[PDB]
């Protein structure tokens, strides 16, 4: 509790005794992607709360009939300006839902619309527990503890605190691999990603944000289960695949996908969480935290790629530049 | 209405009456999972009391939702009825006390053996919309909502499905030249994106993973029309092919916004707009739920032309049914 963001603590204190039967994870792009692990956590842990995840404008237009006074809507926007997420917060609040927004900017429009606001840390100095993923888990595990007496909160928070060391060790261990990846993918026009379970949003974000948005590299995040029902026909020794293996219950799906890809593919970039040091993380939560480490490592891969391709990650031709 | 419902589906609905169900799980793999996306949209817009979730079959088993149990309904689909993950998912759900209904083209299959209820569907050139996999799925879905929640759209859904075959015919005729043009224009394109939102997203997903990747070895990715403006749109330029679907559901504005942008910065666009088809015999209450079926049928004609132009039969595979995996 002492490690929990003070705004999240206030939210959790107010949440006690409330009747909530549905949680909606609502954001756009990268901010939506960071919520996939939380939907996995709810699916594995929540006995009485329905969980759904939608892109912000999808949420508004789909207008779930179950959205109302017994709903909790968790929103996220880095800048706090993403118009669809701002509108989603107002829409949910107008329906009587309890709303909490996460942002890097506290005076933003999203902050102004949401009932509760939690800021996260960002940049080279940010510690895992205080990052967007860290704060989202404080809210998620906290909610489950307050509303269902879920017993994993302490281990989730202690795990997050210990996760910064895991990040730093993982990053050092993968430095040469990140450089090799950049060298090997300098001129590849398409790079697929693949993962399952709690790790699927990490692959999705890498595909839509790092590769498409920030590198203009074609991508597609293939779900490791779905792979064997169509997509796998695309692989050959020239098709690059980034394959993620986590520590959650779905790891067998990723293992199966990897085994096949090693046989018929060749240009494989494998990030396996089992190769990192989770000895200080409780077994009850290491599957839920592995995506955070995988995501952090991927960032170092992105940095090397950007440098090697002379395409800065901040470069855009449309976002913030034209009307849309 | 009820007279047009598959007899097996009618028996299931009869038995469903009075049961307490608080959660529906849509479980299948690949193309069979994609056909369930519209049903998830229907549940989101119509069900006041039933939680709906959708997963690929092996994800369902491994994720092992804690809310899966005696008050769950699990709807599964497998064409051959042999898909091992779907077969195991049926057994898994049934073992947890869930009510299970499997759709398949083969009633003597392992999936049919595991599922408590079995509903077959028709397939091929002679199959009418109402009797196809999408048709039977909606009989189950709207039927379930009518039986458990007194949902009022059942009659209009069933009548709409019956009238939808005529929509397919007119739409196919109207799109025949476009299908040929698409094939000629995409003969040598290595990557082709698809894009849609709401109840139409599974149609795009299936086209990407099944028609393009699986059956043509063409790279693809189904972009959600809302998500597009938060990263993926940076990829478009005049040389990137995009297939864009515009439906008739509440999310059409997302599709319209995406198209508008794509027309300004892209060029190789293949646009299928459900508003250009004839839904005059379909009730307004269900047009948005039925449009994806029509979009899907038209896309199949595009696939047929493409396969011919590329001399790559849709039945061709290098791994599926040929190697161990």
């Amino acid at each position: 509790t002492a490690k929990v963001n003070r705004e999240v603590q206030a939210f959790l204190q107010d949440l006690k005794g409330k009747t909530i039967d549905h949680v909606f994870f609502v954001a756009c792009g990268g901010s939506s992607a960071i919520m996939y692990p939380s939907k996995y956590v709810f699916d594995r842990e929540s006995k009485s709360i329905n969980s759904d995840l939608y892109s912000a404008n999808e949420f508004i237009q789909r207008n779930p009939v179950q959205l109302g006074e017994k709903s909790l809507v968790i929103l996220c926007s880095h800048s706090g300006n993403t118009p669809e997420t701002v509108k989603a917060a107002a829409f949910a609040r107008g329906k009587g839902a309890l709303t909490i927004a996460m942002t890097f900017k506290p005076e933003s429009p999203l902050a102004q619309e949401a009932q509760y606001v939690a800021q996260y840390d960002w940049g080279d100095e940010a510690l895992a527990i205080n990052t967007n993923y860290g704060v989202l888990y404080q809210i998620v595990f906290g909610t489950l503890q307050v509303l269902e007496n879920n017993t994993k909160f302490e281990q989730a928070i202690e795990g997050l605190d210990q996760l910064q060391a895991v990040y730093e060790k993982a990053l050092k261990q993968e430095a040469d691999n990140a450089k090799q990846f950049a060298k090997a993918h300098e001129k590849e026009s398409i790079i697929y990603t693949m993962a399952s379970g709690a790790n699927y949003g990490v692959a999705y974000s890498y595909s839509i944000c790092i590769l498409m948005e920030m590198q203009w590299i074609h991508s597609h995040a293939i779900h490791a289960g779905e792979y064997f029902h169509g997509p796998f026909e695309i692989i050959d020794e020239s098709v690059p695949f980034i394959i993620l293996l986590g520590l959650d219950e779905t790891r067998p799906l990723e293992e199966r996908a990897l085994t096949f890809s090693k046989k018929y593919g060749k240009k494989l970039t494998v990030l396996d969480a089992a190769s990192y040091d989770f000895t200080a993380i409780d077994d009850s939560v290491k599957g839920y935290l592995a995506p955070l480490v995988l995501n952090r490592v991927l960032r170092s891969y992105a940095d090397e790629l950007a440098e090697e391709r002379n395409h800065p990650l901040s470069h855009r031709r449309y976002m913030w530049k034209v009307e849309y």
